[PDB]
């Protein structure tokens, strides 16, 4: 009986020394097993594997607890989906563009590039250690883990077409946004006034208008009565807001917004670009960079810096 020593892990924080029988597969000994993302379940140990870290599914109570504390999910399929995706995302290129980690276009990843660029520019704190750790590695240029985690947390596979808004909405579920608050007032000529308070994700996201200033002045929405009513923002407590709408021609003015998602196409096939306001307006399109003083284009999401707003409407 010849053997080597390897580490197994669910989180790559807590390594568990194992003695492996070189006659048997990794699958026979540990169950499903991954080496740097590669499925080695059906492979036999090699002498070069001495002292290397393998990922395994949480198949015991110690590991289930470690996995839950790192990823904040009990979904048994999660590690398999993370590893499947990582196997592809570790072959992507992560260009530095304008001081930010982007992604070179591959596998319809334009929505992930736009999400990743947005996350580097808004004040957001992840709860799962897995996302905290992977985000700091992405800020440093190696975003492969962060991208694979986003794909796993969103239940998306590499190659699938994606929506920036739908993606930020899953990521915001795993962010600490508990002390974010929004107060709206709706005015109908028929039904009268209605004041609502929103907490967490619903307090930082709005679908129907790109303009934060228009949301403060009032926007037309269908009432339940069938008339148009006016919704306006009474109070906002959050480090940012995301205003979204089906894509339309829109003017972005330097200094009036943090960043935005341009989308060219239809629901079914399209391409995202990212626009950011610095000393001028930069358009980051994967690896490709352009700049201009002004932008007019099909915008679907705009991000605004915020702290505390109270309306002056009485
Ligand atoms: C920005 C764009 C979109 C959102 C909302 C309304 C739209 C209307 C027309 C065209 C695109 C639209 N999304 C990328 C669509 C989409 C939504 C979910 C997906 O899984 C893949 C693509
Ligand atoms: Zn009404």
């Amino acid at each position: 009986v010849r053997t080597i020593k390897v580490f197994t892990t669910v989180d790559n924080i807590n390594l568990h020394t194992q003695v492996v029988d070189m006659s048997m597969t990794y699958g026979q000994q540990f169950g499903p097993t991954y080496l740097d993302g590669a499925d080695v379940t059906k492979i036999k140990p090699h002498n070069s594997h001495e002292g290397k870290t393998f990922y395994v599914l949480p198949n015991d109570d110690t590991l289930r607890v470690e996995a839950f504390e790192y990823y904040h999910t009990t979904d048994p399929s999660f590690l398999g989906r993370y590893m499947s995706a990582l196997n592809h995302t570790k072959k992507w290129k992560y260009p530095q563009v304008n001081g930010l980690t982007s992604i070179k276009w591959a596998d319809n990843n334009c929505y992930l590039a736009t999400a990743l660029l947005t996350l580097q520019q808004i004040e957001l704190k992840f709860n799962p250690p897995a996302l905290q750790d992977a985000y700091y590695r992405a800020r440093a240029g190696e975003a492969a883990n962060f991208c694979a985690l986003i794909l796993a947390y969103c239940n998306k596979t590499v190659g699938e077409l994606g929506d920036v808004r739908e993606t930020m909405s899953y990521l915001f579920q795993h962010a600490n946004l508990d002390s974010c608050k929004r107060v709206l007032n709706v005015v109908c000529k028929t039904c009268g006034q209605q004041q609502t308070t929103l907490k967490g994700v619903e307090a930082v996201m709005y679908m129907g208008t790109l303009s934060y200033e228009q949301f403060k002045k009032g926007v037309q929405i269908p009432c339940t009565c069938g008339k148009q009513a006016t919704k306006y923002l009474v109070q906002q407590e959050s480090p940012f807001v995301m205003m979204s709408a089906p894509p339309a021609q829109y003017e972005l003015k330097h200094g009036t917004f943090t960043c935005a998602s341009e989308y060219t196409g239809n629901y079914q096939c399209g391409h995202y670009k990212h626009i950011t306001s610095k000393e001028t307006l930069y358009c980051i399109d994967g690896a490709l960079l352009t700049k201009s003083s002004e932008y007019k284009g099909p915008i679907t999401d705009v991000f605004y810096k915020e702290n505390s707003y109270t309306t002056t409407i009485k």
